[PDB]
């Protein structure tokens, strides 16, 4: 399932589960699993001549076969991709309301009036165009249009959650599925920030107590790997994400 996402998000084991595959798939001669001891992104930058240099047996086998891959990408599965937005979701409106500490939450495009940061302290407001009937008790039944609203919901932060308005006002939080309408905002890069216990990898993106100094838990560890993951699902899958242009990690270094 690891090969459903685009090679440039292949690991150096993925790319060796690659190989097992294709040796099954096509009775290749079996090649050593470090024949390519790299990741997909190194992989991309082969010649299909390196190819029959590294397996003289299957070489060029093998790179018209990341061809034929790269040609037609594999489809997702739609519950591992709702899964992957659903912990993204969270993730990252999680860390604006601890970094930022808005007093209010204006959920615009959420017809189910479900909060994804139900522990957080602020007040909760759910908008959408046509609400679940179910749930439109509790939601505010409106149509998002930045030339009618620009001047409403100022107060706190605002979450459009894949709700593809025509522009996002500057105080969002915004997950789009694949230029005009970000104007307000900037791109979200990557992070991780959990605040949850230390239990017995190297990066500057894992904002966690135990990476104060350098030397992320085991815990944290499986935890960001878990994350990313699931983000380069979502990434892979077309998402961008996209939030208010005071948005600083440094905040959330500052909750340790
Ligand atoms: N202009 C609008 N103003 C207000 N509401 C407006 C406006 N346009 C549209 N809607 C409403 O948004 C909504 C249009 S997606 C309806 C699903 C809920 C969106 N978020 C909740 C959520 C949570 C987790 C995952 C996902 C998710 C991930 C990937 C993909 Cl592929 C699809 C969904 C979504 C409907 O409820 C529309 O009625
Ligand atoms: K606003
Ligand atoms: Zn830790």
């Amino acid at each position: 399932a690891h090969l459903r996402l685009q090679p440039i998000y292949w690991s150096r084991d993925d790319v060796a589960q690659w190989l097992k595959w294709a040796e099954n798939e096509f009775s290749l001669r079996p090649i050593d699993s470090n024949t390519f001891e790299m990741n997909g992104k190194a992989l991309l930058l082969l010649t299909k001549e390196d190819f029959r240099y590294r397996s003289p047996h299957s070489g060029d086998e093998l790179y018209e076969l990341l061809q034929h891959i790269l040609a037609q990408p594999a489809a997702g599965d739609e519950l591992k991709i709702n899964a992957a937005c659903r912990k993204v979701q969270h993730m990252v409106v999680k860390a604006a309301l601890l970094a930022d500490k808005f007093p209010v939450l204006h959920d615009i495009g959420n017809p189910k009036a479900i909060k994804c940061v139900p522990q957080a302290d602020v007040e909760w407001k759910f908008y959408d165009a046509q609400p679940c009937s179910d749930k439109a008790y509790k939601i505010e039944e409106l149509f998002y249009s930045y030339a009618t609203h620009s001047d409403k919901f100022t107060d706190g932060v605002c979450l459009f959650w894949n709700c593809n308005v025509d522009r996002y006002p500057a105080n969002s939080i915004v997950c789009r599925f694949d230029k005009s309408a970000f104007v307000n905002l900037k791109q979200l890069p990557f992070f991780y920030y959990s605040d949850s216990p230390c239990e017995s990898l190297k990066s500057a993106t894992c904002i966690t107590r135990c990476n104060l100094g350098g030397a992320v838990c085991r815990h944290h560890a499986n935890e960001y790997r878990l994350y990313l993951d699931a983000y380069n699902m979502m990434i892979s899958a077309g998402f961008s994400l996209w939030v208010y242009k005071q948005f600083d990690t440094y905040n959330l270094w500052n909750t340790f």
